[PDB]
């Protein structure tokens, strides 16, 4: 089968890929540091492959995280993965407090038009835009955040989150309108209205409290829910996800009232995802065996159904609805780790082929605001469940693709709730050296070319270049040092000032300074070339990655005796623009890069 | 009817306007220097509003300012422009001479396609492109230098014009073919063909030696001559012209050897000319009176009709043709002159309301290679007969009318010796103070502007101009300065040493310096900035006329002293480039423009 233990650690992992800034200590991604420090509200999860926080999916996915914990804690303490969901939760649920402001909350930061026109890493994104924030107290999105600090409360045993959660629904619950929830629009609208939301937050402050209060709310708001097209049935030809928890609301309550019409719903809902189907009637299925919703993110669906189906099953009896539940969730879960046609993961890192090319901006590690440069992915971005197939099992493996290679906090969550089920059946062992060591490549370098060269003069075209990605980062005090030997020139009976520095171009908005001539020892001299603000040399686009200077430096006009060929710096440059090492890059006065003439 | 000799005195002057480098010390132009210096042959004309040389045209235009000599040499000594006419045309014999290349010549300098493409000055050309030769031995253009050497040969008394037009001649003889005359084709494409101007040449020849060869030479060309449509006569239909010298030829034939076929033909070009024409056919004649051959260039035309007109009225007796042929000729350049529907004068810098946007690069005066801007031309092209009005004497004084507005070598010589044929008889006073001085604008300055203000710094975008215009040149060793008070430093606690030069942009390809912070007296200071080839700030296009810095002067961050309203050259600057006297520039050693504290 799979080892499904690794596959909810590397799960687990992708919401550690995702943290806004400030990191915890415990961040275990080598390729992410603190980011969008100056939002309106820090921590919490960029949600997808972008930089928005999007409170809607953000709330849903750590409501989702807390049910796994809730269901299936205890069950996989053996997997050594109960400590990582724990703290990974509690870093969004302390987001989720953070966003109060009293009679409303912070619901979003940063516009998603401009964040998504943009394609470079997380750390850097402030030297490309400045990010606004949205304050409202939209039904929907305000009563998930209750749900996810409720869950919350529960699992990490949180007076502070219960407190959250109950003002939060109070909030929603008095308010019952999502015209205040516009900054979200396009991307996380609110499509079933805020009715289920109100449902799925006070069923879990019930769980949570014990406070029937909470139960006569949550079953006073069923008769609202949306009716399956033109009939009387609550609507249940869809799936749990981040816009419509009714389904997992109706699960819960099935559990916890044992009352019938909760059984004969959660029947209704799950039949119609099974092979075997609602009278008839059935969500749409591969040939390959997976239950298609939608175009759009289709694994997520499926999985996150999975997890439904699990704790239903797990709550009931009869053993031939057991079989049937549990095998149909079982099989979506198994098609996403590799079980379907071409017999390869749709987990990022995990098991065999792959996706290696997700729509993940910060994972990608660009320095030029491009998705085909690099061609391959600087970092791997464990864990993370891509968008999936076509209808006919159809996939490509493209950056492009933000269909089907799309990644997000949704899409992992339910999918996390499902491996633990599976491993605290199946067990497993997690991996030893997780994450291991990324090969890296020269962050901060420059490249040089002999721009034009004659019996007088040496002139250098230099680009100093900020490609960093272990993390992506900013320095201020960048220099670099251009090596020289002056021994010909002494014994041709000149000077040091027979040799005079002048610049060919700058680049504009690159405040720069050229240092007189310095001895360094012997007949070894160099000139520091320095930028006052470095951090405007960045990878956020063609023309920030590296800043140009062409600097010339010339014995007097006409004369003959000038050898760069002796010169420590000029050495292996060509025509054309290279890498070099014996240009050094320092910052302040600790070199980062190169050689130095002796040390 | 008009002031003759100041009509003849300026139209001279033209040529001098037109000539190429180096200059003879008796230039009288202030706006021209030495120019095109890398030519195969220096010396010689610029054709017309452009900066080619053109053999054909150059050469035609030499032979009838020669003939102009031959006619009324003697004639003209009361308008004091003899002595000016023989120099001028000695240049342009001196270049044919220079052309000499024993079995062929150089035909032509410059690329008429790649030469018209840019609108500048002739003195900067050599930084916007590289000029071309061509050589061969084309019949016509052979022939027509010939020409012009053998009537230069006689009117300034010279063995070597002689020598060489009579190699000339034996060469165009021996060839017989244009064909490897090509690098003129479609600005002065031979179509007329080769035969007249070897009838030209051998005609103007036996003038000068007397030698009977010539003539039967000459008397043998005449059956290839074209014939006028399907008809038996030699063409007359079409004037004496750059292309086409038969008109010109026949006359002086009918002179020297008194037979009736030149005489016959004399009479019938003429009356086509005349407004009587020949039985029934006839030239076009605007209302105005203006005999239009053409719509290109068509004073050009009329005016040397009026030459050759009034020289073989000159030849004859018959009283009432001798009338006819007069009125034509005097009609003609009085049409040019001013007695025409709008009572203006065609010639640049005469009479009333004559033209001033003639179509000429040099006498404009751009820095920017455009036509509109100047929007009134920085120099005078005194004497310069533009091409002149349609068929219906409208005409506006339009810059870009090419058709209208140019302004030519050909255009000048037959009009030349008709207005010495005119001050002959009528006399008139040359302007004694002629030319007199032009009014300037500056040519070398810095436009700044306060690119950033900071309480601890100055930053200045500035621009240091070369639009230099009497004469446009080039300048190596080209500074500036700014200038600072510093007392608010001193007092402050600080010293020179904490203010700290940057560059925050240098325009590509302008090599430059910066002087360390430099004490003046008292407490200013300076800084100097220096452009190593300066040659490169020049007005040849939009990029060229000015070197773009933007520099940056800094106190330390957080410090509040810096005061940059007592500093010399902040005074007047503002957000906006403007001219600033403040920045002065600097020739090597030499203040070119501008003010310095305490001077
Ligand atoms: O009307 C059918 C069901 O619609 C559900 O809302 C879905 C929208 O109709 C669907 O367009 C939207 O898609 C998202 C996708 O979830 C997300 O991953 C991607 O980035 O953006 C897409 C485009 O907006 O998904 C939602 C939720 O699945 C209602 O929730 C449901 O009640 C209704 O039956
Ligand atoms: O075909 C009739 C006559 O043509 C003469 O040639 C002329 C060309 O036909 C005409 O196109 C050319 O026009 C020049 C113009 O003179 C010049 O000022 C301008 O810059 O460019 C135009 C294109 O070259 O003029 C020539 C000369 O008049 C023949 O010489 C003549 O024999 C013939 O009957
Ligand atoms: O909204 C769908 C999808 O859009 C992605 O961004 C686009 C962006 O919309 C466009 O402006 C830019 O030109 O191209 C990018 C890349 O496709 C965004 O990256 C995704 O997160 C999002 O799912
Ligand atoms: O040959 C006709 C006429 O052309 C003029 O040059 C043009 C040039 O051909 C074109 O490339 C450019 O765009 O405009 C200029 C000005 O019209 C040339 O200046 C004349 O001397 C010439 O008679
Ligand atoms: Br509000
Ligand atoms: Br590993
Ligand atoms: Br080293
Ligand atoms: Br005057
Ligand atoms: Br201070
Ligand atoms: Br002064
Ligand atoms: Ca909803
Ligand atoms: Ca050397
Ligand atoms: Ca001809
Ligand atoms: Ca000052
Ligand atoms: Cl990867
Ligand atoms: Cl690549
Ligand atoms: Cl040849
Ligand atoms: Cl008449
Ligand atoms: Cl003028
Ligand atoms: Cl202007």
């Amino acid at each position: 089968s799979y080892n499904y233990a690794e596959a909810l650690q590397k799960a687990i992992y992708f919401y550690e890929c995702q943290q806004a800034g400030p990191l915890p200590e415990w961040n275990r991604v080598e390729w992410r540091g603190d980011a969008t420090m100056n939002d309106e509200v820090l921590g919490g999860w960029y949600d997808a492959g972008d930089h928005v926080k999007f409170n809607l999916p953000m709330a849903y996915s750590a409501a989702m995280l807390g049910w796994a914990l809730y269901e299936y804690g205890d069950d996989i303490e053996a997997s050594g993965q109960r400590l990582h969901l724990e703290r990974n939760l509690a870093f969004a649920l302390d987001y989720l407090v953070a966003c109060d402001r009293g009679d409303s909350v912070v619901y979003q930061i940063g516009d998603g038009a401009a964040d998504h026109k943009w394609w470079g890493s997380a750390e850097v994104i402030e030297k490309e835009m400045t990010r606004p924030y949205f304050v409202g107290k939209g039904s929907a999105v305000v009563g998930q955040m209750a749900a996810a600090l409720a869950v919350g409360s529960i699992v990490l045993k949180n007076d502070t989150y219960l407190r959250y959660a109950k003002k939060y629904f109070e909030l929603a619950d008095a308010t019952r309108s999502d015209s205040t929830y516009t900054a979200a629009n396009g991307f996380y609208s609110s499509h079933s209205g805020f009715w289920d939301e109100l449902l799925w937050a006070s069923t879990w402050l019930y769980l949570a409290t014990g406070d029937r209060n909470y139960l006569d709310k949550a079953e006073s708001y069923t008769p609202k829910l949306n009716r399956q097209n033109q009939t009387t049935d609550i609507e249940y030809q869809w799936a749990h996800c981040w816009d419509d928890c009714h389904y997992g609301a109706m699960i819960l309550l099935a559990r916890a009232t044992g009352k019938e019409e909760y059984h004969k719903f959660a029947q209704m809902h799950l039949d119609w995802w099974t092979p075997q189907g609602y009278n008839g009637k059935r969500v749409a299925y591969t040939p390959g065996g997976l239950a298609h919703l939608d175009t759009w993110g289709p694994l997520r669906y499926a999985t996150t159904e999975a997890f439904l189906a699990f704790v239903y099953a797990d709550s009931i009896n009869d053993p031939a609805l057991k079989q049937k539940y549990y095998n149909f969730a079982k099989s979506q879960i198994d098609y996403a780790l590799g079980s379907n046609p071409d017999n390869r993961s749709y987990v990022v890192g995990f098991g065999n082929n792959p996706p290696q090319r997700p729509h993940h901006r910060t994972a990608h590690g660009t320095w030029l605001d491009k998705r085909d440069i690099p061609e391959k992915h600087r970092h791997v971005l464990y864990g993370a469940l891509v968008g999936g197939p076509g209808r006919d099992d159809s996939y490509e493996d493209n950056i492009e693709d933000y269909v089907k290679n799309e990644v997000a906090c949704d899409y992992n969550a339910g999918f996390v709730g499902a491996l633990c089920r599976l491993t605290a059946e199946y067990g497993g062992t997690p991996l030893a050296n997780f994450p291991p060591p990324e090969q890296r490549d020269d962050e901060f370098f420059v490249e040089a070319a002999i721009n034009q060269a004659s019996d007088h003069f040496t002139e250098i075209k230099a680009l100093l270049n900020n490609r960093s990605s272990w993390p992506a980062r900013l320095i201020k005090d960048l220099s670099y040092n251009y090596y020289m030997d002056l021994t010909e020139v002494f014994e041709a009976g000149y000077s040091v000032d027979d040799i005079k520095v002048t610049i060919g171009y700058c680049e504009s908005g690159m405040d720069v300074e050229i240092s007189p001539i310095t001895h360094l020892y012997d007949n070894i001299y160099y000139i520091k070339i320095s930028y006052i603000d470095g951090t405007n040399i960045c990878p956020i686009g063609q023309e920030q990655y590296a800043a140009e200077l062409q600097f010339r430096i010339a014995a007097p006009q006409g004369t003959k005796f000038w050898d760069p060929t002796n010169d420590f710096s000029y050495q292996g440059l060509t025509r054309e623009l290279a890498k070099t090492k014996y240009m050094p890059v320092f910052d302040g006065a600790t070199k980062i890069f190169g050689e130095v003439p002796g040390g």
